């Protein structure tokens, strides 16, 4: 509820939008200027740690969404699972910017099971797995 300037840029809609029907695996978009949000680095299948570890920055905020099958329903299903960034010991503006993205993340990112998680605890696939399965 801050809403100051963050706004999701056209190219991050799409890329989503796109990604929610399998058309590559995960999309990772971190805030430009904390005014408009960019694409740092899409993924397709399972990056690789180097360049995944060294596109992403533990510090400023950022959102991952990965797209995973499941058979929850029978079969044939899809649930998609966002990831925000933003550790408790990281910034002040970061955790702040978080809140007014969030808001606009919100209608963006509708049907998707949100989660703020910093460290490997934001990372843990467990974690993503486990809340898909359960679908809360």
């Amino acid at each position: 509820m801050a809403m100051s300037g963050v706004s999701v840029a056209d190219e991050c809609v799409t890329a989503l939008n796109d990604l929610r029907h399998k058309k590559s695996r995960y999309v990772i978009m971190h805030i430009v200027d904390q005014k408009s949000i960019a694409v740092k680095t899409i993924g397709e299948r399972g990056a690789n740690f180097d360049q995944f570890i060294e596109a992403i920055d533990k510090n400023v905020p950022c959102y991952a969404a990965f797209d995973f099958e499941y058979t929850t329903n029978d079969g044939p299903r899809d649930k998609l699972i966002l990831i925000s960034w933003n550790p408790d010991s990281g910034a002040p503006r970061t955790k702040m910017l978080y809140s007014s993205s969030r808001d606009a993340l919100v209608p963006l990112t509708q049907g998707f099971q949100g989660i703020q998680a910093n460290d490997a605890s934001g990372l843990d696939f467990e974690e993503i797995s486990r809340k898909v399965k359960s679908n809360r």
